[PDB]
């Protein structure tokens, strides 16, 4: 797939600094949806503000995990059924911590945001469509983790 190459190429400069980029994604996420901030609790404590999440080793370690899973999707872009069961398993962990299916879109918007900003003029409408398609495939795989 030429479009798989668009994904792989677009991901290259992100993957070399996954924490800085994932930090953009999550900063965006809490700027769009501050109500997601309490879902991330460590020591039991609640982040008061979005910048508090950024000073937390556990939360930064969470970011790198997410960025690893997106990397795994990229690695497997040309089939993706090779990750299906992992992603479904990831989905039921999300159900169990109380995330809604409806939150998926804001995380995807946060990811696309982060890519557009990183790539600038290199984030062609073809690149964007390819990412939306990839993120959608990952979300449908995860959604089964609700039953599906
Ligand atoms: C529906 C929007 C989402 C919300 C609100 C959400 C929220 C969360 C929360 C609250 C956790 C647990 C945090 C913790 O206790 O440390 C988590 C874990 C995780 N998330 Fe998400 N998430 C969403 C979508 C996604 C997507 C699309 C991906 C990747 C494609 C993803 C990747 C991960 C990974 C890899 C973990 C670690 C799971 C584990 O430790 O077993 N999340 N997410």
């Amino acid at each position: 797939r030429p479009e798989s190459e668009l994904i792989r190429q677009s991901w290259r400069v992100v993957s070399r600094s996954p924490l800085e980029h994932g930090t953009v994604l999550f900063a965006r996420l809490f700027a769009l949806e501050p109500s997601l901030l309490p879902l991330f609790q460590y020591n039991g404590r609640q982040f008061s503000s979005p910048e508090d999440s950024l000073s937390s080793p556990e939360f930064l370690d969470h970011i790198r995990k997410v960025m690893l899973v997106i990397d795994a999707a990229v690695t497997n872009v040309e089939d993706l059924s090779s990750l299906e069961e992992y992603l479904t398993s990831l989905g039921r962990k999300h159900r169990a911590v109380g995330v809604r299916l409806s939150s998926f879109s804001t995380v995807g918007e946060s990811l696309l945001y982060m890519l557009e900003k990183s790539l600038g003029p290199d984030f062609t409408p073809a690149t964007r469509t390819a990412w939306s398609r990839l993120y959608g495939a990952v979300v449908q795989a995860m959604s089964r983790g609700w039953d599906g």
